[PDB]
């Protein structure tokens, strides 16, 4: 079911492009980029509703271990389904429309070994237990991922400029300009 094949260094890729694994998550926290009012664990509603993600830790902080205002807070990633998935842990989505998600939170290694246990940032050939160099946990509090019918799809991933509405949202996060 995984369509991204490991390269000579173990990193799963699809027609050269790097792949990522995905999951859904819900937890109601403000999150590691400070996207809510300062000092309170209350996310702005948009950060529960939009296409936002908690990437695995080493991408979140560009190789570091900071779980507050990681270096990649506010970046956006375009995720494109390959049609693949990890057997027993996902399925094939109905279409392969790409979706852009903004980084507003972190998936720490601690307590997320299977998917987020990756010991180096992309570029360094470290992978999770399924062979991907990065993992994106996708916020699903209001069913925004369920609505895509994404059941942990395998994707190719790249950083892209954020759409204007997400850039404006990110400007009220506390980690904007740290
Ligand atoms: O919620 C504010 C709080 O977020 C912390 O990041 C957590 C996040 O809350 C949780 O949803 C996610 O799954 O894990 C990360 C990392 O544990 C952040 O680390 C705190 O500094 C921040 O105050």
């Amino acid at each position: 079911a995984q369509l991204c094949q490991p390269d000579a260094h173990g990193v799963r890729r699809f027609n050269g492009r790097p792949c990522a694994s995905t999951t859904r998550y819900v937890d109601g926290h403000k999150g590691a980029c400070g996207c809510g009012q300062k000092g309170s664990d209350t996310p702005f509603p948009w950060n529960l509703q939009k296409h936002v993600t908690a990437p695995s830790e080493r991408y979140f902080d560009d190789g570091g271990s900071n779980l507050w205002c990681g270096k990649n807070c506010g970046k956006c990633v375009r995720l494109t389904p390959t049609g693949g998935f990890v057997p027993g842990k996902g399925g094939a989505p109905p279409n392969h429309n790409p979706v852009v998600f903004m980084v507003t939170n972190a998936c720490p290694i601690n307590g997320n070994e299977e998917w987020c246990g990756i010991s180096g940032k992309p570029g360094t050939n470290h992978v999770n237990s399924h062979g991907y160099e990065v993992h994106f946990a996708l916020q699903d509090q209001v069913g925004q991922v369920e609505a895509l019918h994404w059941d942990n799809p395998e994707v190719t991933w790249e950083e892209v400029p954020c759409p204007g509405d997400l850039q404006a949202n990110y400007q009220q996060c506390e980690c904007h300009n740290s």
